[PDB]
């Protein structure tokens, strides 16, 4: 943001930059504009990329008061500029001269194009992908639920398929917490980690999206400069202070604190897409 002023109309400027990224949906817009004295300049660059189509567009506009230049004569030809050229408009007198250049690159693609997709069978609680059915190893393995020592985390039971590939849509995590004597004890509520088979809008690639839903964890309260124990020893800080100066510390209590776990999504390809050629076009124009 600039302030033009006297002495040949000081610069007037401005600049717009837009970036928005959604993986395969990448759109970039840039623009500059310049005004000074009796001339101005404006540049535009656009890059649009998406699943369907790609646009690359650049346009350059120039303006300049080159009237005087047009007011020229040719003694070698003994002819004037406008006369010799036989052009009057903007040449006989000379005018505010513009230069306009446009470049347009455009290509057509199919979002689904030529795509190889893994075979997926989806059920309410599981996904089944029929991979190679090699008979060399054991067909199945069953994993019983396990209690992790010193905690309340329960590992959900699972069945592992070797001939096919069996995934369980949602896995359940039991709650657990830390047991401490007056220290901040973090208590973990249950969270269900899921996997969804999706075809994103911003991305042409089919995916299995492993999603961990948000989780709120309860940190237990704790006492501070009143009397502190951590399971190894207990110390009365007020007693310590009274031992030295007969003055006891104010009591500090930190209440329970909730800590938020932002949701996270992991995408693994569920197939590839090769956009099929439909048309390629390029246009170049010079305008004087």
């Amino acid at each position: 943001a600039s302030q033009p002023s006297s002495f040949h109309d000081f610069p007037d400027l401005g600049q717009e930059v837009a970036l928005n990224a959604n993986t395969k949906n990448q759109k970039i817009r840039w623009k500059n504009e310049v005004r000074i004295h009796s001339g101005s300049f404006q540049s535009q660059v656009e890059l649009s990329n998406d699943q369907e189509k790609a646009h690359l567009d650049i346009a350059g506009s120039l303006e300049g008061h080159l009237r005087f230049l047009k007011n020229i004569i040719l003694p070698v030809y003994d002819k004037s500029l406008w006369d010799f050229l036989k052009l009057d408009v903007t040449t006989s007198i000379g005018r505010r001269q513009h230069l306009r250049v446009s470049t347009a690159f455009v290509y057509t693609k199919n979002p689904n194009g030529y795509s190889f997709s893994i075979p997926v069978k989806v059920l309410a609680d599981k996904f089944i992908i029929p991979g190679l059915k090699l008979n060399d190893l054991n067909s199945v393995l069953v994993m019983p639920t396990f209690h992790v020592p010193f905690t309340d985390l329960q590992v959900p039971s699972c069945k592992l398929d070797f001939r096919e590939i069996q995934i369980y849509k949602k896995l359940r995590t039991s709650s657990f917490a830390l047991n401490l004597p007056t220290l901040p004890e973090v208590k973990f509520p249950e969270v269900d980690v899921l996997t969804k088979y999706s075809q994103p809008e911003d991305s042409l690639i089919p995916f299995f999206e492993i999603t961990v839903p948000e989780s709120q964890l309860t940190v237990s309260q704790f006492t501070l400069p009143k009397s502190v124990s951590d399971g190894i020893a207990a110390l009365d800080l007020n007693a310590v202070a009274n031992k030295i100066a007969d003055f006891e510390l104010p009591t500090i209590i930190v209440p329970e604190q909730t800590i938020e776990i932002p949701s996270i999504k992991f995408s693994v390809p569920a197939g590839i897409v090769i956009p099929s050629f439909q048309a390629l076009t390029a246009r170049f124009e010079v305008d004087s």
